[PDB]
């Protein structure tokens, strides 16, 4: 009849872990188009609903289970220990005296990769420090650099559907942006080591003069932008030049980069299948080398898990280090935006320029100082290997294929070996509740605010994806959304209680590889849920909780698919986070050039 949880009083060895995935049929096409509609249905819809939510097992834990805890609304985290070696910057600091600081954390460029190329040698992506060299030493103008990126977004359409890495794009601005990034070259005083960079921005963040539409079609007609986002005010201070808006998961719902209204990007190791949600276009033009950098909204792994499928740095802040003013997921409880670049430096440097909370954050949440890591590999280079990497054994072979539990098992064998640090075995209990207090925690603030835009008759505006969970998240009480909180206050002591006996949570990010696209669900969407299932498993704890997660690129499968590594840290430990994953991708660099490169600079 009713159940009885506890969280202080629990047993750590009397919680078993749960695989029971979320069994759902997969409909693509019209057999998709007529689920939908029975979705809507008046006396249909509803009775449906309650069925769905009842078999995978999220009614049991909200209307028929009693909860002891109280209801924690946001990520109330204590004051963590410093981290220990960091260089505390002001907060109150600007981008551009933050990345002056960020370059002396840096080891020494080496001209050696830029120029004097040695013929036989190993693909690597363009550095920002790569970049900023070639301004400097009037090798190359961010002009050039420019027409050059241009001419290839305007030969293989990917401004244009299907197949868009960007869906809203202007030539004469970037032109003009690189004009003026190139006059400060020439004149000899640039702005910082960011100036004539190019930076994708997803479609959900504002950035002038391009709207802001989240994937639909209509949301200019209701949403104007008039200011920069606090992220694209930073950046664009830096010198930073700002491409456009980059394709994503309608509306920021979703976890592999399906949009069936300007189209789906494809993944630029093997186009035939996903890039990851929801940031998919941000992901891909980063993976391709066409830009630097990009940033992107991580709502529910939305960061981590495309940078994992596609090979690249993605790393999600911890709650409010990063302020969200302008972006279409601010207010949220689990949102952040973070940065998505082809390697550590250009993580590190575009994080040490965005790196901010704001007014109201700041009084709330009560942020420790930002702090960068000393990725000076001398004098000692033993901060990092003094570290317990907490892994949950049976939460981490729980992956579809074999191939990324072992290559991720070698990075942590790798990382004990060279660095001397210890595997701690840790547990992380109530794994099933997670996923049933974030699905509300972040579908209840998104439906919220598409709500009265969806009562003024634009519903049928929005993809068959959308519509789906739009019907599951309009069903969801005002008392399960309580119910939900208290969730999060047990799994914020469970976590809390992990961290005092270890530093970081090491997992895979995902529990897949880069899935093929299903030939039926280009036109109108789909509704897998079991794909979406190994995408979600282990990028929850950092968003429901706050935590500051990575996801460093580790190696490739047999299939030559990329495959990502999951780094949780403690709060407001960035520092921490990025000095681990410079040590990972140090014994294992990115090595596969992807299918779909571009190389400027020549």
């Amino acid at each position: 009849y009713q159940v009885m949880k506890r969280a202080s009083e629990v047993d750590l060895s009397t919680v078993k872990y749960k695989a029971e995935t979320m069994k759902a049929p997969h409909l693509t096409g019209l057999s998709f188009k007529l689920f939908v509609n029975l979705l809507e249905a008046p006396l249909i819809g509803s009775l449906i609903v309650d069925y769905l939510k009842k078999d995978n097992g999220m009614t049991k834990i909200f209307r028929n289970t009693v909860i002891p805890e109280e209801p924690m609304f946001r990520p109330e985290f204590p004051s963590q220990e410093p981290e220990h070696d960091v260089v505390i910057v002001g907060e109150d600091e600007s981008p551009i005296d933050r990345l002056e600081t960020a370059l002396k954390c840096l080891p020494q460029y080496d001209p050696s990769r830029s120029l004097h190329a040695d013929p036989v040698s190993s693909f690597r992506y363009w550095k920002i420090r790569d970049y900023a060299y070639a301004y400097r030493s009037k090798l190359t103008t961010p002009l050039q650099v420019a027409k050059r990126i241009i001419s290839i977004i305007e030969e293989f359409g990917y401004d244009k559907p299907p197949t868009p890495f960007l869906i809203r794009f202007d030539a004469n601005e970037v032109i003009k942006q690189a004009e003026a990034s190139t006059r400060r070259f020439e004149q000899g005083n640039p702005i910082s080591v960011l100036d004539g960079i190019f930076v994708t921005i997803k479609d959900d963040i504002d950035c002038l003069p391009h709207p802001t539409n989240g994937g639909t079609t209509w949301l200019h007609e209701d949403r104007s932008v008039e200011k920069d986002s606090a992220v694209v005010s930073k950046l664009r201070s830096c010198g930073a030049i700002l491409l456009g808006k980059a394709n994503m998961h309608e509306l920021g719902m979703g976890t592999t980069g399906n949009n069936s209204n300007y189209g789906t990007t494809r993944n630029p190791h093997d186009p035939k299948r996903y890039t990851g949600g929801s940031s998919s276009g941000s992901a891909a033009i980063v993976a391709a080398g066409l830009c630097s950098a990009a940033l992107g909204t991580d709502g529910g792994g939305a960061v981590r898990i495309p940078s994992a499928l596609c090979g690249i740095t993605g790393l999600k802040t911890t709650y409010g280090r990063t302020d969200m003013t302008g972006s279409l997921c601010e207010g949220g409880t689990v949102e952040i935006i973070g940065p998505l670049a082809s390697s550590l430096e250009d993580a590190f440097l575009v994080y040490a320029a965005i790196l901010g909370s704001s007014s109201a954050d700041r009084y709330n949440l009560k942020p420790s100082p930002p702090c960068f890591p000393k990725l000076l590999s001398h004098n000692g280079s033993n901060a990092i290997g003094s570290l317990r990497l907490g892994k949950y054994t049976k939460w981490f072979n729980d992956v579809s294929s074999s191939d990324i539990s072992d290559k991720c098992e070698d990075i942590l064998k790798l990382l004990s070996n060279n660095h001397g640090c210890k595997v701690v075995e840790i547990v992380v209990p109530e794994l099933e509740e997670m996923r049933a207090a974030h699905v509300i925690s972040i579908g209840s603030p998104t439906l919220s605010s598409l709500t009265p835009y969806c009562e003024a008759g634009k519903n049928s505006k929005l993809s068959y994806d959308t519509r789906t969970s739009f019907a599951i998240f309009r069903s969801f009480s005002a008392s399960d959304y309580i119910a939900a909180q208290c969730l999060r206050r047990r799994l914020m002591e469970y976590h809390l209680n992990i961290f005092k006996d270890v530093d970081v949570i090491v997992t895979p990010t995902t529990g897949m590889t880069a899935p093929v696209i299903p030939p039926d669900a280009l036109k109108n969407g789909e509704t897998n849920i079991q794909v979406t299932t190994d995408l979600m498993r282990f990028v929850l704890a950092a968003n429901l909780l706050g935590f500051p997660a990575i996801s460093v690129p580790v190696g490739y499968d047999k299939e030559g698919l990329p495959i990502g590594l999951q780094i949780m840290g403690r709060p407001w430990a960035e520092a921490t986070v990025l000095g681990l994953a410079a040590a990972v991708e140090e014994l294992a660099p990115v090595t596969k050039k992807p299918a779909i490169f571009y190389d400027i600079l020549n």
